[PDB]
Formats: structure tokens, sequence, C-alpha cells
């Protein structure tokens, strides 16, 4: 319901030392569902703190639609009159208090009649379905209850953007998969803007539409996950999105080399970094006659693992120490030489200088 332009944002700490952000710029579309990835200490709390309005800009300025909210180390629009929910990452249900009291706590000075605030929880409480356990308290909850219960109370006054910052961190597994199930269902309900923060890529494909990664306060790609994941513009930003195996060749006339292996590809530097995700990777102990995988080299199996019903195939080129991986449905002994193929639109290169 809101569009966000964040124009040349930069935040620094001790006293300038520290650069959290550095010109960071984008424009996230109303009732968007954007996420943002990147390494511990790249800025991502930073970020979301200025957007929620806890924080403010060193420099630069951000708009909530057409309305400056923060400009300069100054706050325009303080974040009570911004129309945001938040569920932070050390967020915190407060354990003396049952359901309903947290949900109805955002609303205590919010001018409204007991009458008026019972109804906004109830109908809140029943949008996320634990209407029926508003007289609980939090111990007596279940871990997916008290996320519910978390998310009602952002929502109780609301909002047009909805602020996650690494939500699905608390979780296991399979509650991870029906959290964010819930995260898409809810922004659905309501029509908010949503933007998610994490480490983690898998909440990325999950729930974002775009995504922005930030490295050491920079925001250096931005665009549909599968472009990210496809056209990384570095190969930290490959590795983020998802894995990929990373190997330092030398450049020459017929392409990358490296040991035994021969990459068709080319860049400007004395020396390469060649990404190749696993799924791009196939052994053979036979030439392939398939004009979609192309022959790289002859490798050699260094070990073989079993995870997710599948064998994590690990080689090395003859003559290398460089290790590349993959997944199959079928195991290969550890010391037995295979042909080496790969899909060649798939070949991630980058300047090692
Ligand atoms: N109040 C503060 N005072 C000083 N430094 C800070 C403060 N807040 C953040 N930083 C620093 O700014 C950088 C970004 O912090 P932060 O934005 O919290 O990263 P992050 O991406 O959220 N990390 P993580 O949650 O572990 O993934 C780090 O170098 C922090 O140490
Ligand atoms: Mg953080």
């Amino acid at each position: 319901m809101v569009r966000i332009i964040v124009k040349n944002v930069s935040k620094v700490f001790k006293k300038g030392k520290v650069v959290a952000l550095d010109n960071v710029n984008i424009n996230i579309e109303n009732g968007e569902r954007f996420g943002i990835l990147g390494p511990s200490g790249a800025g991502k709390t930073t970020f979301m703190r200025i957007i929620a309005g806890l924080d403010v800009p060193s420099t630069g300025e951000l708009y909530f639609d057409d309305r400056l909210v923060a400009s300069n180390g100054k706050l325009i629009v303080p974040p009570e009159d911004r129309k945001i929910g938040m569920v932070f990452q050390t967020w915190a249900l407060y354990p003396n208090l049952t359901a309903f009291e947290n949900i109805a706590f955002p609303l205590t000075n919010m001018k409204m009649s007991k009458e008026e605030i019972r109804k906004r929880v109830e109908e809140v409480a029943k949008i996320l379905d634990i209407h029926h356990v508003l007289n609980h308290f939090p111990r007596e909850l279940s871990g997916g209850q008290q996320q519910r219960v978390a998310l009602a109370r952002a929502l109780v006054k609301d909002p047009s953007l909805l602020l996650l910052d690494e939500p699905f961190s608390n979780l296991d597994a399979r509650m991870r998969d029906s959290a964010r199930a819930l995260v898409k269902e809810v922004q659905s309900r309501l029509g908010v803007t949503l933007l998610v923060v994490s480490h983690d890529p898998a909440d990325i494909f999950a729930i974002a539409d775009r995504v922005g990664v930030l490295v050491k306060g920079k925001l250096v790609q931005v665009g549909k996950p599968e472009d990210l994941y496809d056209n990384p513009v570095s190969i930290q930003v490959a590795s983020l999105i998802g894995e990929i195996n990373e190997l330092e060749g030398k450049v020459t006339n017929e392409g990358v080399v490296i040991g035994s292996l021969r990459f068709p590809v080319s860049v400007s530097s004395d020396r390469a970094i060649i990404g190749i995700r696993p799924e791009d990777v196939k052994l053979s102990k036979d030439v392939i006659k398939d004009d979609s995988w192309i022959l790289v080299g002859k490798g050699k199996v260094k070990v073989i693992g079993y995870q997710g019903g599948l064998f994590r195939i690990t080689i090395t080129p003859l003559d290398s120490e460089e290790e590349i991986f993959t997944y199959s449905d079928h195991p290969i002994h550890s010391g037995e030489e295979v042909l080496v193929y790969v899909r060649k639109d798939k070949i991630k290169v980058f300047e090692k200088n």
C-alpha cells in the first residue's frame, strides 16, 4: 500500500569510523514483497531501522509515497506516524501478558475505547487464526502460535508496511515452511508492502518478488531472485543467493584453465574466477552425446557424501586441488576418473583483478 523511496542513504556509527550503509538507492513498490540478503554485519538491521523510523539516515533522504519522512540526520515523520508494523530480530512477547494484552498493547494510547480495542484485536486475531487462544499466556502457546501473536501485534494498527527482520531464525525447519507460508498469506490478505531481511536465501525465493543484496553497507545488486541466481554481479553475490562451486584459473586463448579442465569463457585479467552451480555439472564415465552439455575435461572423484536423499560427489581436476561438487541419484566411488560436463550458458566468470 506504500511505495518506499530510498535516495542516497548513508549511515555512520563511531563518529564516522564505521559506514554501516553507503549511498543506498532503491525504490520499493507499493504492495511489493521485497527481500534484503547479506552477510552478518552488512547493514540489514540498520536499513530496517531507518525504514521504521527508529533511526535516520546520516546523509540522504527517505520518502514514503511522495512524503518526505527523513532527511540528512533529521526525522521528518516519526515512527508513530508512519503506518508501519514490525517483527524484529529479537522480538519478544511480554511473558506476563496474555495474547490479547500483547496484541492490544500498541493500542493503549491510540484514543480508542475499550470496545474499539477489543473489536480491533479480535479482528486481527481472526485473520491470524489465534482468536481462540487470546486468553493464553505466551508460554502456553505453540511456537507457531507465538509467531502468530507477534504478527497480530504488528498488524493491530492497520499498517501499510510490514517489516520483518530475520523472522524465521528461531525456527527449526518444519516450522519455517509454515512460517513462510503464513507471511505470504497475511501479506495477501492485507495488501501491505513487505520488507524482509535475512542472511538466509531460502526465505528469499520463498517470499520475495525482488531482492537486494547488501555487502559491507553497499547495495550491490537488485533484481528478481532468479536474476540474481543466474546473473550475479560477483562471485560473492553468486554464493549468497545459492550454492556454487568457485574456481580460480588462468585466462588463456582457448579458455580458462584449471588443471585438466578448460572452461570456454574469457574476461580481461590474467586470472579469472569461475562459478558453476552443482546442478550445472554432470559427471560421466563416457562421452555424453548431448549438445546441451559441454565437456571441460577429466576429473577424479575425491569424496562422496549423502544428504537430502541425494549423493554429493566432490571431484578435482587432474593436477589441481580445486574442488567441484554436484548432486546425483547414483554414487561414483572415490579415486575414479570421470569426464566433467557443464551447461555452457551457465558458466559464470569474473575477473580476479
Ligand atoms: N548502534 C550502533 N553503534 C555502533 N555500531 C553499530 C550500531 N548499529 C550497527 N552498528 C554497526 O553497523 C554495521 C551494521 O550492523 P547491522 O546493521 O546490525 O548488520 P546486520 O546486517 O543486521 N548483521 P546481522 O544481523 O548479524 O546479519 C556493523 O558493523 C555494526 O557493528
Ligand atoms: Mg541484523
